[PDB]
C-alpha cells in the first residue's frame, strides 16, 4: 500500500505542478499523475499516444472520488492518502470520457474529464 499526504500533495511531490503530470518513464512508457479534487480532474485533458503502456498513478486532494474511463475495465476508487495504480495500453486513437464513480457532494454530477489517444 503506497501512502501520501493529502493536504501537502498540491506543494511538494510528483502532483504539485500540473504541466509536469505526464512523464516518459521507458521508450514506449509514459507514467501519469492523476489528481482528483472536488469537482475537476488534473489534468484535463490527459493526452497519450496510440499503443505505449500507460502507467496511472492517481489520489484525493480532499474526499473520496471514482476514476472510470469509459469504454475500458479501468474503474477504481480514489481514496485521500492513497495511491491506485492501473497499467493499460489504448489500442484505438480517439476521445475517451473519464467518470467520477464515487458519490462526493455538491458537483459530483458535473465530474467529468477526457483521455485523448493520439494516433
Ligand atoms: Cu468525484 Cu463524484
Amino acid at each position: 500500500l503506497e501512502r501520501v499526504d493529502p493536504t501537502t500533495v498540491r506543494q511538494e511531490g510528483p502532483w504539485a505542478d500540473p504541466a509536469q503530470a505526464v512523464v516518459q518513464t521507458g521508450p514506449n512508457q509514459y507514467t501519469v499523475y492523476v489528481l482528483a479534487h472536488q469537482w475537476y480532474y488534473q489534468p484535463n485533458p490527459i493526452e497519450v499516444p496510440q499503443g505505449a503502456e500507460i502507467v496511472f498513478k492517481i489520489t484525493s486532494a480532499d474526499v473520496l472520488h471514482g476514476f472510470h474511463v469509459e469504454g475500458t475495465n479501468i474503474n477504481v476508487e480514489v481514496l485521500p492518502g492513497e495511491v491506485s495504480t492501473v497499467r493499460y495500453t489504448f489500442k484505438r486513437p480517439g476521445e475517451y470520457r473519464i467518470i467520477c464513480s464515487e458519490i462526493c457532494g455538491t458537483n459530483h454530477a458535473f465530474m467529468f474529464g477526457t483521455i485523448v489517444v493520439k494516433e
